[PDB]
């Protein structure tokens, strides 16, 4: 039953138009409806995040992960995401490859097992549901 | 109601397990379901996707395009997309990120609303829902 | 007398001001006024455009081309145009060094007379200009 | 018995001294004498070239590739050949390393069973004997 | 009626077959024909080229510049043609595609309304005829 | 009738399934076959090869030449081999296109009449036969 | 009259001639002087310096940040900092053009108002300076 | 007291709103106010912009040097002012790092005492600040 | 007798054969061995490591560093350990030469005395060696 | 019991303080004491070097390898330690870090078991003890 | 008899311990011995220094040129320099090698017979004694 | 009075119209008329070099140095240089800036005193002119 849906820094900010809070919100209703359990967690830490990913290969429960910008810069998380046994998924709300360059290299899409961009927080949802039709 | 998915080079060649007859059938079944009138086209010509997407572009319907090879390799197409005014989603089977190099690029993904990769042949459906959603 | 204008993909979109027929219409005139015939073509297939190339190189006679997106990809077009004994003048309507930078590299002009770019739908009657002073 | 030998764009321009006629005279003769089959295409068509790699892919046939300037810019031609489960030999006539940088890069050589350059029209028939050694 | 023909270093230098004074002469006669009056100025000083460019700013002049090998390296000549309100048509004589890489490359052709390059000096005459058929 | 084939560094070590010394042998029985006579020379030493290739530009003989690593590395080497008259055919046993990329390039390659590479021990024996065939 | 005045990892290190403490001091007393009052932090901690950045966004109060090692690696620091509506003037204490290479790239400056490096601890009075001036 | 003040091409078209005048006139205030004598300088010639830093250079005197595009552009400033004993502030008054990419390097940076860019005319008012608390 | 052994993000994930605590044991032993005391933190915080090179800086104690992901990327932890006056052992258990090239360059390597990559954990037990051996 | 630890080009000049002979005799009695019996060899000819690794390639014995500045230039070298079964540590005296970039290459690093720089001397010895406690 | 030795910017500098009048005075002495005379010229203006080219290429005389900063930037002296018929020796006084990589790159190497760098001013008589020896 | 002459690989075959003999019979006569003794080697074996450099060094004498493609190859040449105390000037007899680029590059060049290129054999003799002048 159980997905971690994990946000890294400035996710926080969203909608200050849905906030961090709703977001969590769509994501709880859409997970019960596929008869799943979504946990949502959000940090500005990096070894916070670390920690929620740790717990989840302990677990050997899925990750939906959106790292900000920590996305483009951090080996350390990409370490952590590698050890995950379930699926994790990439999603980031904003097209990233519409922006600038150095957004358009990830160092988690090599290990993710998929990734979804530019279609806003409708991607969270998405991920959800590739999950359920592959549990 | 109508949404055009296509399919580029090689994609034919699905299941040579799901072939690309069960892509479209899974595809119409699911736009069925979402309301939605699905038109699947694939080619292994470049001329010929363009002919579709400027048929696209004339009826301002969206598109869901997997370009197959040419994702990496084609301004043409390109060109043809940037007229599109209504949703343009890139969907990839594999996760081209975790291959070679030359894969990480798309012409496409700068002027795509967005992208879904590695999600396998779910990844259509996904994004057939966001668009059924945003309509 | 004769000057073959070979327009490449995505050009018979033109004006979807100017069309592409109203193009062969203005080219034809100045010609005519120029004592030249223009033969005018347009192609979204690369094979049609090496067809109608093996034919000018085949006859002689000068090509003037807008190669479209091809222009920044297609060794094939390039190996094409470098049978050509008579002219070939490269034209592009927009301002390809305005753009993006894949835009400002070209595999056809290091072969090609010269080349315009910027001045419009103008650019392919220049170019017939300089055809009909230098023979 | 049966080898597949494939021709790309501008490959039916030669000797316009050896015409393409006379290449394929020369591989069917060769092909004969080694007791193998030579079937000999050529297109300026990369949707044909698909559709003829797919057709060996699907007979378990060995492939002779030369696929003109494709070579240097076609990642679906790649892809179609990435297929095949015989060998797949690419062959140019010139030597591609003795000329422009961009010549020197080709997508087909790194899933290629091995490569001829140079050699002129003989590499086909070189390439053919390696097939009939070891079959 | 005022077009600023403005030529950079070592035009001075031409046919030492046309000569600098000749290619004046033509330039003053087209322009007559056109119903344009031509100012047609060289200089080898930088800051002489920068001066004439600030006055036909002030002037709202339309400029055919031919900057020779500042076009490479000049960012002070870019910033004093961002200038101009009207139209700026870069001119080289050879085909600068054709020569040294560091040729292919101009500070001037992304603020540029266009570009003719390669066609002898005659490309000087096609643009006053651009700006004729513009004005 | 005379061809040098010589063997850069590591080469010795073949079959350490077929050896070194039954490269030889092979070579030598084809070499006779085909109406030459081959002189096959293996040194790990840069400079032993350069005298090799010196005796056979000062013979105007042909070179079979696998540098082994030196390929990748030694300007010396390709020095020596820009002063051979006769054909110079480089060879290599592995397809060094689907290894690393420092090997994809050559020093030798450009001044190389011609190229095998991945086609095994066979390769020598191929390029012995374009020998006989151009003789 | 409030300005933030922002200091990222090792900036407490100062001194160990100017002590952080005396440094704080002195910003303090210059924005007295000026009319402002000057809130000066400093953290080792990335998320810390996003906490404090999300503050001056909400309350729209300028920044002077000197984001140490984290100029040259954190995206998710130039996300926080893409927040303010008032202006951000980007101190380095070293001028970051005389060191290593990698120092010479800041993913904040092209989003900060300006920038002031090499000028020592002056260069905080003197971005004070600046935003009093400009209010 | 004295500190030259020395601006490259482009710059005496400042407001064509604060004029070049009008900025000669500000700095000599400010200067007076510090207790300086401010010697303002502008060219468009970079022989006489060299002149003017060979001469501070003999007399030991401080500059502020906006060289506008030769900032980018030219090794013989950069070496004129590697001659100057005491400091040198490189002054922009566009925030040089949020505009084209190769604004972004200057050959001047790595031997100024430091850079201010981005805060306007007001930056070298405060680079005269920076040496008035320094002398 | 102090040494300070600090190891960054992931590496308290050792072993879930050696864990994070076998380690601190086994390194401990050694110290006392070699006549040292081994002081071994672990943290995913980079501000916490920054802490405990500053407290290895004011108290001149050597540092054997194993930063794990910030290796690749912590310039603020490059900064931290510029200070340190005590010698700096970098150490990795992998070969990070044999694995993504992201990984072969260190932002510490530069600074440190020397580096040890590839040993395993006893790269840890070499490192005390090495400086029980130059105390 | 045998390490045979391989120097190559410039080591025989170490103290012209530790001189290369001293070298050996530390080496020596070191592997001695750890049960080890070292061959220390060095050579400033490559296939010198190149037939001691192809000895311990046939005999199954591990290498502490300092190539000098062959590590950053032979894949001949490379090639023949990738024969070897047996561990391959490389040892550089320098840190090869902290010097000129071409330096931070290596050929060998990717293919060895680890890597030591920058310890000096001690590294060899280093690098014998980590092979006893594996063996 | 006559040779052009030409100084570009900051040559005019030297020894401000051989000043710019006590080298021409060397040169000249020189030429005077080897039965040359010598013409020395310097100017910090570009476009003087290419009038004196133009009047060598007009002569049909040799050049000595140390272009200073001009060497690493300007296509325009480049330019004036191939209408050069008689030869064109380049003379750095500093090894241009030994620093900044920037002055490893010189617009005229190429297109000059050859080049001297880091002898000093011994450099220019040098070149004179070659000039003498090949008249 | 001593000066060592080293000629690398492939300068034995000058002439095959100066030759290697006369060669080393010009420059014992320049040396003589110069008050020197020069000493010349050539070798196509970089071990043999070495152990010259080597000497050079143990004797504290001058260097002249052409090593013709290990100019652009070897680092453990240039390490042998680098232990030189007296002048070391390298020699090319052609203008290896007017080749290919990878001629362009030289490990020696930074650590030379001086650079002489494309003054042909009497390069070695300016050589012994700076030495005999500097000494
Ligand atoms: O941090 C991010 C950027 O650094 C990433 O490049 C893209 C990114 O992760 C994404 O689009 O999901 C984004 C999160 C992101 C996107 C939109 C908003 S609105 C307020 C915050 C916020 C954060
Ligand atoms: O052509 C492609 C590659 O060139 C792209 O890089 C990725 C790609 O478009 C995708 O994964 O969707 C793929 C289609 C693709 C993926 C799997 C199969 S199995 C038989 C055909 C086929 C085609
Ligand atoms: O295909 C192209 C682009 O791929 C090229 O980079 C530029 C290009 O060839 C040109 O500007 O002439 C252009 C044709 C081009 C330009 C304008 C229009 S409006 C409808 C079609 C169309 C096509
Ligand atoms: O198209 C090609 C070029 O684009 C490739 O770079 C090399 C190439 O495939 C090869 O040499 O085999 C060549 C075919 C090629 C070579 C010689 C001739 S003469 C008339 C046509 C033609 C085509
Ligand atoms: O200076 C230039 C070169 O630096 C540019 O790269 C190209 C250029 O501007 C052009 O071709 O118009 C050329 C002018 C140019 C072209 C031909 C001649 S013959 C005597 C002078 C001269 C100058
Ligand atoms: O040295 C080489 C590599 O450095 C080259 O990149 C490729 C190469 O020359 C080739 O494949 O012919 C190879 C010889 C090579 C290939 C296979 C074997 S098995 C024992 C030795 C050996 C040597
Ligand atoms: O962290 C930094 C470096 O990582 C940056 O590249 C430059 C930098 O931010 C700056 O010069 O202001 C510097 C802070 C910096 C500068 C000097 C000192 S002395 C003790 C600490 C410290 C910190
Ligand atoms: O020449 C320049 C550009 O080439 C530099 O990249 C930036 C620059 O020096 C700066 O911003 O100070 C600028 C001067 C500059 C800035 C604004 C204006 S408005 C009329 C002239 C002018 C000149
Ligand atoms: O974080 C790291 C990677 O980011 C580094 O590139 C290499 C690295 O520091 C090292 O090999 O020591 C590694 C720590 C590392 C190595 C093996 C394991 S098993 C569970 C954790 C873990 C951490
Ligand atoms: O040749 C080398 C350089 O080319 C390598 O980059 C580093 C290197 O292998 C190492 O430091 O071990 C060094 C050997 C090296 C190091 C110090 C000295 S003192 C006299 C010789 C010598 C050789
Ligand atoms: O301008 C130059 C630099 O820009 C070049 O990179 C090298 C250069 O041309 C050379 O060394 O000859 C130098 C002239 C140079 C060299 C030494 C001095 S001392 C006072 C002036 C001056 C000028
Ligand atoms: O080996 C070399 C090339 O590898 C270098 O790039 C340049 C080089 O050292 C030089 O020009 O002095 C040359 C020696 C060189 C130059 C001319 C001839 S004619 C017969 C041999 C030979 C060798």
């Amino acid at each position: 039953l159980i997905v971690n849906v994990i946000n890294g820094p400035n996710l926080g900010r969203l909608g200050r138009g849905t906030t961090h809070d709703e977001l969590v919100a769509l994501i709880e209703r859409e997970a019960a409806e596929l008869g799943l359990k979504a946990v949502v967690r959000q940090s500005d830490s990096e070894a916070q995040l670390l920690d929620w990913i740790h717990q989840a290969a302990d677990a050997a429960e899925p990750v939906i992960l959106n790292a900000g910008g920590l996305t483009h810069t951090s080996v350390a998380l990409r370490d952590a995401c590698a050890e995950l046994s379930a699926p994790l998924i990439e999603v980031h709300i904003s097209n990233v490859h519409a922006r600038e360059e150095f957004r358009r290299h990830s160092y988690l899409s090599p290990i993710a097992t998929g990734v979804i961009v530019g279609l806003g927080i409708q991607g969270y949802l998405l991920a959800l549901r590739y999950l359920a039709e592959h549990v």
